[PDB]
DNA sequence: CCGGAGCGTTCAGCGTTCGTTTATCTCCCCCTGGCACTGTCATCTCCGTCAGACCGTCGCA
């Protein structure tokens, strides 16, 4: 998506299959965060009861999740858990 | 018998002091961003109203 956004002239089914991964990268976006919506549910259930409901705590820890799946990268050999959870 | 001196009041030269601003320098407040062993489903409600109606709903006929 970074390619096609790019204003250089490519072939028109060079970017047909550019856009076929950048939908195949949104839909790895979304699987990653409905795997990790159980692990948010976990601890925004860690911290109710304080004032705030519980799907408000939820949704903002899935604020937080995303945020965390745009600055996660596999070059560093760790579990997506240990780093979401600082994010959370 | 005016004339001068002393006195009262009122103004033009420059000489200092105020009234109100301005940008720079500390201290504090306030908001967005980082954390990298793993850690991936809570929570107690609700009973000894109550009195009967109004109403839609629903499976049996």
């Amino acid at each position: 998506e970074d390619k096609l956004a790019n204003s250089d002239k490519l072939a028109p089914k060079l970017k047909r299959e550019l856009e076929i991964i950048a939908e195949d990268g949104r839909r790895a976006k979304n699987h990653l965060l409905e795997a990790n919506l159980r692990l948010v549910v976990s601890l925004a259930k860690r911290y109710t009861g304080r004032g705030m409901l519980f799907l408000d705590l939820i949704q903002e820890g899935n604020l937080g999740l995303i945020r965390a799946v745009e600055k996660f990268d596999y070059t560093k050999g760790y579990k997506f858990s240990t780093y979401a959870t600082w994010w959370i």
